[PDB]
């Protein structure tokens, strides 16, 4: 409700040392292989909507792992190619898949697919339980990183990029992802992993200086790491869990990003603290601005609304 | 803090109509067929343990799935055969598995195997989230009985009997069960799947009257399952889910328990409701006694304690 | 979180009494009278907005006591007459407008206007406060119908179709109302003072049933009349009070409107309960339809939205 | 519950710079004349109260914008002339004006005068809400000086000591100037603004170091702004409506005010935060103390009862 | 917040069966006789206050088990004597003795002692702890009425009568008793065991229906005594206390008050529920009146302060 | 939830003065006097307990004022000496005296006493309240030494030493002590008074660095002393409180230990604060330990569980 974390002036200039470990770059080289083993084999069902404007259908492909990943893709019923829009969702934060807002951004006349988070909301996670976790997905996997829940997610938004960019009426030149929170941490996972984004708009990226989150946050869910140590709790065990985060932490991977990247950030959003977005912003070597929100915390923000459809209309219009 | 589900007069008589669907016992048989086909391939590791008169252990073995499900097993140490115990957790409660719990239960006599639940603690699950599902458990494969969460759970803890039945040093006419929660609904699962159990324990037992559980529940996890139909809306999905989770829901399993037994219930437990307690008491055909207490809710129960261990020795010493 | 009003058999048979007192609709006709005695004085005030396909105003008109009131006007960029909706807000739950969903609403072919209610949000309230009253909006003028809060807000509601009907690019034959909660209970109001609307969508209404809401709630706003009761404590106060509020109870107003209507409820909703929305619903004599939704409180429901398009694209396309 | 804000040592030398706008003199030299256009009026109705040694009334006069101002007065049995104060209260927390307290420091001697707050408790407030605020009474009128909530409420406040002044069995050399919160800014508002007051007693004053106010408070009502600007966001708003909340910051008035003052402050007041009261008391240039109580928070401080009786008596009998 | 006990008209008459042992009155006397082997030695201390009208004294008697009990003592300073009162206070609930008050109530011409509550505040409880006991003072001996807490305290709110009465300056036939919550417990409990009180008015009384109170009650303290039942879970200890409680029940004590009394009760209190409350009113056989307030909970009603003054001044003037 | 006290850098170098007076070691050599005047006439009674393996009873004692005090006493059914422990509970939440707890560690092998205190669980507290305190312990007879709560608890924790030590089945040379919270202060003190105990395992020690306890803690039950001094106001009441409460601070009876210590401390624990325990750590000369456990609060650690087994395993067997 109020502020709490560091004063503006210092977030300003928190940067914290990488901790990519020194086969960082090749994880991530041999895990896009991994993914490219898959053939996406996508397939598209048209949808009844109750709207004129948009053709609307569920998207299923194939990913790492074999994993079916699916979500909803609307298009603006009018001759293409279009301006294209991936959207990534929050920590267990979709509900049916948000149809309508992927059909609004249709209406705005983006080809927009809602990639849908494996094992949070009907697309498959086919990649097992090896050790036990805490409640939740952030500790599934986590003591390797070959096994982590992440893997397999950073992976399937790539591709839902791959597949939506294949398609006639998607103009590949003109793609942007989008997402908040879990959704902001998928923007810039895949800005960082895949050429294909012309341009992407993150919302108070989740997943981000892993080592600060879990000792600042007030809110799940940084905070089932902190449980999964307090129900698992050898000195080894911690430290081999920190490392496996630290290959998907965006503040690792930011430097990657080569396109224009617009983020937001709430003062008193304590689930995504204001220290570890501006850890990921400030990591960013690209065309780049941070809108800060002083009081707003985890939550839609209408100013940056305005914000972020007047930035993908600039670079993908 | 305070009473609140049915006054006990009401509990009483609280026996609502199984919902097990025509094919439910066929559904059981042919789990438990799919089970058998997994070779147990038991290990024991020894353990150094700062106690005497005790040998402790890992035991791991392999169940449904080709899981790899693990826990502590100790031993009282002197010549067998001993009677046994196979101990169930709850929830989301396990940490580091009991090893002094189980520890104390062998130095009371009993040579005990804290099975911990694939997924949560160890254990691996190698069951896919082959739709997506609220965070948790128990809305993981919600869709489908073959791919539902405690399908391999409680072929898991039926295994845990064989394994342990199978040692030289057992004495496969004298184990028992028990656990709390979902270790108290894994308790009556096991003794409704298996012969071999000769007596059991369950504190406040989870997995009970679902239709009920998710009206009166105020608190976790049983309103994961809220949580699943708040996210997947439709009518369609909402029966499906209710007809999976009535294969697994134990007042359906109850009347298969053939054993003696004992049972609590505090009357303040937000967690497993007492109408939904009083279910699966309700449903049990076997000598049989509930404890209640007024005064406590989802806890530890001292006095309940003095009971389990009263039972134990009159029936399995 | 959970079930806590009239079990759903109940719901469905809850009728209150009207509470309307005897001069009633002379109340009515007098305000109305009131508030054709102001000439609308419509301005439109153009706006850039990052999109394509609409044009975007800032609409103000003059209302009852000479308030000023505005909002957001989107227009398919296109030849109409187009369909149209005035789309009403939540209590103190307006965020500079709502510009976004107006343009959404265009973007789906509606010429859309989003009432800003006055001393809520950018509108102004001429209303004076004759008495004092407690924090909030509620209990303002309380003490006098003529004097009331809502007695302003409604004939506004009346005068955004008046003004929006009347513009050449509206077909005024095709116009629905919409909104939630205290939009809900406008919905309601405008379509039983107005003859202008040919459809109307309600979401969990609020004002209604007035004298168990404030019984009922466990949340705010009805509560503010609770505490108004507890500032001003005289039994007298406190029947002329609901005296006052009997004229505004959408309840009352319901058997007035005689358009179609569907409206949603939440059964976990503790801001506007279960059993005031069913009050309403229950005097509504008109085609009507309630959406009851188990799992939902007060808040968006993904699929009341999809039912709500089908509905304007049915009546008014 | 607990220590939040800066350490005592901090607080003894917290002073920040006023934020007094160029104008502000100009502002309250304007706003008293517009005051002095309304001619007071005042009516003196008697009341039954069951006591013996006092004479109770309602008093009622006329104030800026022609508002109806009234709160309870009462008078020692006996012949004067008495020694007055007029008492300020809390925001939104007059229950019917407080009698009970009136009558008492009447029976301790005093004709005392409880002036309720327009718009908060049976006094008018005719100022119009000029552009939508966020609940409360925070943010009314907040874009302008000339319009703001508290312009009317302090000038109120003066001519409350005109009217119990102007009184015959009032000795208008001794009256003083006493309450707590938002009473406790009003009573250093009204000893800024005017001569007639001879001593002042403020309870942890409200209103005062806006700035740091809505960065440190967790508890309403200052955090009213905050929600204002959640609901207003533009950068241009905000800066008004600092500018505006500055000529009305008890900091920046305190150093008019030229009798004695005692004032409170709780160490663990999260309501008005020690900091904005050292603010307060830090710019007084007159007699005055500071009584520090570190256990309590927003609330009635007996000890400091004791301190209030003494000082009045000294300054006043 | 909210209404949650047995409704209006089912209030009216619960009337629950008396459960005083066979040995209650016996009891009674036995405790009375122990009483008055004490010489009651009272002492007064006149202390400096910063009023004129009236004398301040602190005030200490002798009691059961020789404690040393205290309060303040405040007198009209006029000719006497005097009508007078006892006000006995809130649990836990006394800060530096409620001075102030006891002043105002020597303004309005009361001659008045504030018992201090032994143990709680100033007074000494002599009376040992004889088998350790919930956090609080409810449980304090609770296995014997010889021993239990509330032993001493009846008996020493009697000796408050029986000093204060001694004294020239008060007229003994016109002293009133009051008290809220623990407070009123004790004015019914007085009024029970003393001839001395010509009046009684309790706002909301403790101590009344034990069995209902800790089954309903969502509060401290009754909770004590369901901590003290999870401390020491023996059913013949449940037994034993509930027995010991219904020795100083004053659902059991009222019908030995014989004179006026005025009682109120909040229907939101969930601290002392209406149900206790009216079940001590429907066990009073004497001249009587119960102000019920919807909107009040456990907390300050003025216009109960106003009933109580009106009473007090018709009884005692 | 969360880390909330110095960071652990700072936490490990916290050493504050001694705030012992001058009388601090004579206070307590008379205390101990005290106690040596009354004969332990120490009694065992039998228990019935469902286990082999051990002989349970009841040990009462008198002690420092002629107290009774009690506990359970389990023996390994050996034939001794035995290795033995004294265990110590925490504050208000002994459970029936942790009966099943005590039989385990006379599993473990060693002869163990569960100290119950006086007033709080069973035992007796003789000791009168001789000023009237806050709800709860804490305060009970603060103003003065002599008779402030836990002088008698101290002296009880010393004489539990030496009637166990007089047994012939222990081992007088190797008798451990050991708690949690309350517990390990009991630990601490005991250690510093009596040369009896061999080694000492103390879990996040209350009763240390009092003047920071009660400015940084977040829970109860520190804050009881915070109660206090808002009901008994007076600066002259809270310096002898302080200086009470500094003769029982174990961080000023630390430096007497001299036998070897283990200790726990979790760094989100809000009842007994980090910076209180490092204290007490920091100012032991002895042969010393403590586990700090980033993730774990108020509670069972189980990691520390396997060092106090390791630890006394090595000490005492």
């Amino acid at each position: 409700m109020q502020l709490f974390d560091l004063p503006l002036d210092q977030l300003q200039t928190y940067k914290p040392e990488k901790t990519a470990p020194k086969d960082f770059s090749e994880f991530w080289k041999l895990s896009l292989e991994e993914l490219a083993k898959v053939q996406a084999e996508p397939d598209l069902q048209p949808v009844d909507y109750p709207a004129d404007g948009v053709k609307v259908y569920r998207l299923t492909y194939k990913s790492f792992g074999n994993a079916r990943i699916t979500g909803w893709y609307a298009v603006p019923d009018k001759e293409g190619p279009h301006p294209a829009i991936v959207k990534y969702h929050g920590y267990n934060a979709s509900y049916d898949g948000e149809i309508h807002e992927m059909v609004n951004w249709a209406l705005h006349g983006y080809a927009t697919f809602g990639m849908l988070v494996r094992g949070q909301q009907s697309s498959e996670d086919t990649s097992i339980s090896p050790h036990g976790h805490a409640l939740g997905w952030m500790t599934k996997g986590i003591l390797d990183k070959d096994t982590y829940y992440y893997r397999g997610v950073y992976l399937d938004a790539v591709r839902a990029l791959e597949v939506i960019s294949s398609f006639d009426e998607v103009d590949e030149t003109r793609i942007g992802v989008t997402g908040g929170a879990q959704g902001g941490g998928l923007t810039i996972a895949a800005a960082a992993l895949s050429d294909i984004p012309k341009a992407a708009v993150a919302d108070y990226p989740y997943l981000s200086n892993f080592e600060r989150a879990i000792d600042v946050a007030l809110e799940e869910p940084y905070l089932e790491i902190n449980s999964f140590f307090r129900r698992n709790g050898s000195p080894e065990t911690e430290v081999q869990a920190m490392k496996t985060l630290s290959y998907f932490d965006i503040m690792n991977l930011a430097d990657r990003v080569k396109v224009p990247v617009l983020m937001s950030i709430g003062l008193i959003d304590k689930v995504t603290p204001p220290s570890t977005v501006f850890a990921a912003y400030n990591h960013l070597e690209t065309k780049k601005e941070l809108k800060v929100y002083r009081y707003f915390g985890h939550e839609y923000i209408p100013a940056f609304q305005t914000e972020k459809l007047a930035f993908f209309k600039q670079h993908l219009k």
